[PDB]
């Protein structure tokens, strides 16, 4: 009955500019100002982190060869059309920074934002905190 989705939280240390990471945020291509991690839904005998590394590939081109799974999980539940839906979000740190991003027809585009970029990019209340909870774990 809950539709469970599974997806990495990918963040980068930022580039020194005169809360110090940014996370990859996709825009998705069939909703109204709507941004999220890559995430998706289970395929056949995949553990949650196997469907959010497939789901990041699939949605990013990257794999996970190019990022560090960190030690940091959240689920997340909340409505969608008063449906139950709860995504588990798995850190992972992105070695290269500057690995190119290939979209698929699902998003149309992506933007590497701050935790303080949340409410300008219309971030739910609980994918705010997620970023700032996982920044709180990066400075530990």
């Amino acid at each position: 009955n809950i539709i469970k989705a599974f997806g990495i939280l990918l963040c980068r240390l930022k580039k020194y500019n005169p809360n110090k990471f940014e996370f990859l945020f996709l825009k998705a291509s069939y909703a109204d100002k709507h941004w999220t991690p890559p995430k998706g839904l289970h395929e056949n005998n995949e553990s949650g982190l196997e469907t959010a590394v497939r789901e990041t590939l699939e949605e990013t081109g990257i794999n996970k060869d190019k990022y560090k799974l960190l030690n940091y999980q959240k689920t997340l539940k909340y409505n969608v059309k008063d449906k139950p839906k709860e995504t588990t979000y798995y850190l992972a740190m992105l070695l290269n920074n500057e690995e190119n991003v290939i979209l698929s027809d699902e998003h149309t585009d992506y933007k590497w934002i701050g935790s303080h970029e949340s409410d300008t990019y219309n971030l739910p209340e609980s994918l705010a905190d997620l970023l700032k909870e996982a920044e709180e774990f990066l400075n530990k």
